[PDB]
């Protein structure tokens, strides 16, 4: 398993060495979106936790298709404000329920080191 904690200050490099296979040896999930919440990478833990075959969300819009309840100003909305600034790291909790048992989340979305690519970092609380 890689050694990488939860909210590490400089995560983000640390993943940018990563291939898809070595993201799914983290201790929590991690989903890449491009800057219009399109999902690039969707590792083993998070599929764990939402019950979504990996293979098969990627490319599928995280807002309107896969995470719906996401859809909000709580949470899409500090996305779309953190892509349009060109800047963004915020970590709040929230409750992942569409079809699926309620779960409490801690949710940590940060800015990639590349391009237009933002990581959701997601862990049970
Ligand atoms: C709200 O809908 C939050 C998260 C979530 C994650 C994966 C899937 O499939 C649905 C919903």
């Amino acid at each position: 398993m890689e050694h990488v904690a939860f909210g590490s200050e400089d995560i983000e490099n640390t993943l940018a060495k990563m291939d898809d296979g070595q993201l799914d040896g983290l201790a929590f999930g991690a989903i890449q979106l491009d800057g219009d919440g399109n999902i690039l990478q969707y590792n083993a833990a998070e599929g764990d936790i939402t019950g979504r075959d990996p293979k098969q969300v990627i490319g599928k819009n995280f807002f309107k298709d896969v995470a719906p309840c996401t859809d909000s100003p709580e949470f899409y909305g500090k996305f779309k404000e953190g892509v349009a600034s060109g800047n963004l790291n915020t970590m709040f909790e929230y409750t992942f329920d569409y079809q699926m048992t309620p779960t409490k989340v801690k949710v940590h979305m940060k800015k990639a080191l590349s391009g237009d690519s933002y990581w959701v970092f997601v862990k049970r609380v």
